[PDB]
């Protein structure tokens, strides 16, 4: 088992911290900030043994851009790879509030020498978005030792707090604590393995596995390695059209990875043979533009119409999945079932909370729900504090099912 920040020396320390500070963000602004919040533990505990922070995180994803290409932005004064929808700069500043002390925002992960020397213990220091440039993500390890190099001398000992991209074997995930030769998991790290831990191992069966949300070509990736798992694997959000035309049906101008249609109808032949009873939509509500309308197209097909996009699915498919959920004594979730944020098109997403949330309450159902959007509706409804469990980990929540450990968590000092 890994270390944990208990076991490590901290008083007087530069402790180097990669976060989930990926929240979800409108306007500029945090719609939902639960998984700072999650991360407050750690932060805490480290202020109060005496160390100073580092934090390193990413939001979104940014194009990046190459370190290389950096030098010259830097001498014109700007940032490298900045993107003004994927700053953590608003995040520095929710920190600074919840924390109740100055957050220093570093408007340049790689160049706040300055920033970080000038640290002592007691200071918090946010570095800006560590995907602005493209080693962070590089599978090139030479790549992301290049970029680590520099962050790794940021600071004294590593404890990596960012279960949710602990699936992401990145720079500052992995090649930091690498480079630096130390790293612990923080509280929440440890939180999220365990429970997980202790759940995926004796589940409940009936185990069904709820996935919907976007990052389609990602998440559909890691179906196929959870129908070992599984019993049911119900369907929503802008993955399921990926699979309905891969079926046949007609999708409209509905999310769809297009090169990724084979690869659904393989994933649907595997389920079979995996004993998955896998679930899609019956109906959707759709509408002819991404915008909300009281009273949008309520289909009676799996079908689409042409000039249609389905954003969310339909009362009969409601009317399934919580069904089947009540068939269910474990129950994963992974992505609103529609754009709930939009009023119209939120009663699936509130519908499966709800399911979950009751399931829970009323028969002991252990329901785990991830991701960062599938934690704001959660709160949105209320039912997240009904739930076994709400992990800061969307994506990392269902790549775990795999069995595999992930390679953030796999790089840690396991003491
Ligand atoms: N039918 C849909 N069409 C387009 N986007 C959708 C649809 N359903 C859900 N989404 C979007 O996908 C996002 C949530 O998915 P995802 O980011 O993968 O979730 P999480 O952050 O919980 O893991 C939301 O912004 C949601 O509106
Ligand atoms: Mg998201």
């Amino acid at each position: 088992e890994k270390k944990s920040i208990n076991e490590c020396d901290l008083k007087g320390k530069k402790v180097l911290i990669r976060v989930d500070f990926n929240v979800p963000v409108k306007n500029g602004k945090i719609t939902n900030d639960y998984r700072i919040r999650s991360a407050l533990p750690t932060l805490k505990k480290v202020l109060t043994e005496g160390g100073s922070c580092v934090l390193m995180s990413h939001l979104g994803r940014p194009k990046g851009i190459p370190m290389a290409q950096a030098g010259k932005i830097r001498s014109t004064g700007g940032v490298p790879g900045f993107q003004q929808k994927a700053t953590l700069k608003p995040v520095a500043k929710r920190l600074s509030e919840l924390l109740l002390r100055p957050v220093t925002f570093a408007p340049d992960c790689l160049n706040a020498a300055d920033v970080v020397s000038k640290m002592s213990p007691g200071d918090v220091v946010l570095l800006e978005n560590v995907r602005f440039y493209k080693e962070e993500g590089s599978k090139k390890a030479k790549d992301r030792e290049a970029m680590a190099k520099i962050l790794a001398s940021y600071g004294d000992v590593y404890i990596s707090d960012a279960f949710g991209t602990a699936h992401r074997d990145s720079a500052t995930m992995t090649g930091i604590p690498k480079i630096l030769g130390n790293g612990a998991a923080g509280y929440l790290m440890e939180k999220e393995i365990s429970y997980f831990a202790k759940v995926l191992g004796n589940p409940p069966r009936p185990l069904v596995a709820i996935v919907g949300g976007a990052k389609v070509s990602d998440k559909i990736q890691l179906l196929d390695n959870m129908l070992q798992r599984i019993d049911y694997l119900l369907i929503g959000g802008a993955m399921a059209y990926t699979f309905l035309k891969a079926q046949g049906y007609s999708i409209g101008k509905s999310k769809c990875e297009e090169s990724k249609l084979e690869f659904a109808r393989s994933l649907l032949k595997k389920a079979e043979d995996r004993k998955v009873q896998v679930i899609l939509p019956i109906d959707h509500v759709c509408h002819t533009e991404f915008k909300a309308v009281d009273s949008p197209l309520i289909t009676e097909d799996q079908n689409i119409p042409e000039g249609h996009m389905a954003l969310d699915i339909g009362p009969k498919t409601i009317e399934k999945y919580v069904q089947t959920i009540g068939k269910c004594k474990s129950a994963i979730w992974n992505g609103p079932m529609g754009v709930f944020e939009m009023v119209p098109y939120s009663k699936g997403t509130f519908a499966i909370a709800k399911a979950m949330g009751r399931g829970t309450h009323e028969h002991g159902l252990m329901s785990i729900i991830g991701g960062g959007d599938s934690a704001s509706a959660a709160e949105l409804s209320g039912e997240a504090k009904r739930m076994s469990h709400v992990s800061t980990g969307g994506g990392a929540s269902l790549e775990l099912l795999e069995g595999k450990t992930l390679p953030g968590v796999t790089v840690l000092d396991d003491k």
